[PDB]
DNA sequence: AGTGTGAG
DNA sequence: ATCTCACACT
């Protein structure tokens, strides 16, 4: 149960090369054929964003070589890219895998899912028989098959998984799990009965690990992770490369204690990894280490803030007057169309205005932020509102010259009420 | 409460 | 991601 961190049935699904795919539905010469997505950019002919399964094992990677390559463009829009399509087939999407279980939209092209509610419900409606291999066409058990060999491989694992899954004891970890995954194959055929796409996905009992299973095995196969699988899997698994770990707090982890892998955090007593990271961190990393983590899935959905920025690195940096004005009218102008739909779809209105910048040759990610109240969707109004909060921020008195330049502009709305 | 940190 | 958003922290 939760002594053991095997209180939920938790599952992460991530759209196998989304955009590319969002492309690939409309052009369909793209569908089955190296292809990639690419922003006009007068550099290299653009920089790739996307790129197809096909194309990656011709060394094609984001960020050619191919000459078959076809390549699909993103419309711009105000200098920055415009992702409505993607974002209307990521709705799309989630509201298909709403109705199988709820979910937490975790980014433009995955989620995660809470199915333990609906794991107990299907084993109760459920004969309380057997569960065939049949209905785990995709899935993967990691770490089973120890003791054409893509395929096949995974259906011995997974024969010798459902030998050993208990079959009386309905709360049995294992068993959540298994019929967790089947859920989730599910869910993912109807994805792509009705959309066309697909994808990937973890199952185990925490957020942290269904992540990191849900990479183990892509692109259109789904990974189980049990809990007797966490010490093997962790055994090689990069500590930067857990949800939340991937920073300050994962690099100083690897070089306070000079560990390289996560299974080695369990070498370390509780009080050891409090008296060197704190009470809170040290406990969590205690527990994940072990396969324990237990943030919750959360439905709740609207957005506690909407906000657009760009950037102007190195010669592009915003020098004059006129410049931080028109990029501030610019964003201010894709602000209000967004504010304007999310107060005709939620009806709810932003009443404060966040205004960021950096200035060149700043380490921080900000040079500095200041607000105002924001009491009109008038786009003309915000740009002025927050021109003149920032606008005595500058050191050059010299008339129309910016000093020091802006290399970032970052415009905010929040406090909805 | 603004700054800093982290995910995707 | 070579942008949007969340939230922990005296
Ligand atoms: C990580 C990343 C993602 N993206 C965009 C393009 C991807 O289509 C989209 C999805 O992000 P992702 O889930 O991290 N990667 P992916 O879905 O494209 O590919 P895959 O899951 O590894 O097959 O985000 C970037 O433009 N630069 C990036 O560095
Ligand atoms: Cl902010
Ligand atoms: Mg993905
Ligand atoms: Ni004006």
């Amino acid at each position: 149960h939760m002594a053991t961190g095997q209180d939920r049935v938790v599952a992460l699904v991530d759209m196998d090369c989304f955009f590319v795919q969002v492309e690939q539905r409309q052009n369909p010469h793209l569908r089955n054929k190296p292809c990639a997505v690419v922003q006009y950019k007068s550099w290299k002919g653009g920089g790739i964003i996307a790129v197809s399964y096909e194309a990656r094992a011709f060394g094609v990677t984001r960020s050619k070589l191919c000459p078959d390559l076809l390549l699909a463009q993103v419309r711009e829009s105000r200098g920055k890219a415009n992702l409505t399509k993607y974002r209307e087939a990521s709705v799309e999407v989630m509201e298909i895998m709403s109705r199988f279980a709820v979910i937490e939209r975790a980014s433009i092209d995955e989620a995660y899912v809470d199915l333990t509610s609906a794991v107990q419900e299907r084993l109760q409606k459920l004969q309380g028989q057997p569960i065939s291999a049949d209905l785990l066409p995709s899935t993967y058990i990691e770490g089973l098959p120890q003791g054409v060999q893509k395929e096949g491989m995974r259906k011995q694992g997974l024969f010798q998984w459902l030998d050993s899954l208990q079959i009386d004891n309905l709360t049995s970890p294992d068993l959540q799990l298994t019929v967790g995954a089947v859920i989730v194959e599910e869910m993912r055929a109807a994805i792509e009965r009705e959309t066309g796409f697909q994808c990937s996905a973890g199952i185990s009992h925490n957020k942290v690990l269904a992540k990191l299973a849900c990479g183990l095995n892509k692109p259109n196969r789904q990974t189980l992770v049990s809990h007797g699988s966490v010490p093997q899997l962790f055994s090689q698994m990069p500590i930067r490369k857990i949800r939340s770990l991937g920073g300050k707090l994962g690099a100083s982890v690897i070089e306070i204690l000079g560990i390289e892998y996560m299974g080695e955090l369990t070498q370390f007593t509780e009080s050891q990894l409090q008296s060197h990271f704190g009470e809170k961190n040290g406990s969590w990393l205690y527990a994940m280490c072990r396969g324990i983590e237990h943030d919750p899935v959360k439905p709740r959905q609207l957005p506690k803030t909407i906000g657009c920025s760009k950037n102007f690195p190195g010669k592009t940096a915003l020098a004059t007057r006129e410049q931080v004005q028109w990029w501030l009218l610019q964003l201010a102008q894709e602000l209000e169309e967004r504010l304007t739909k999310d107060r005709n779809d939620n009806d709810r209105v932003a009443t404060q205005l966040v205004v960021s910048i950096r200035v060149q040759g700043d380490k921080r990610l900000s040079s500095l932020r200041r607000c105002c109240a924001l009491t009109r969707y008038d786009a003309h109004k915000m740009s002025h509102d927050a021109f003149t909060v920032i606008k005595n921020c500058n050191t050059s008195g010299i008339q129309t010259e910016w000093s020091p330049p802006l290399t970032m502009l970052f415009l905010c709305a929040t406090k909805f009420s």
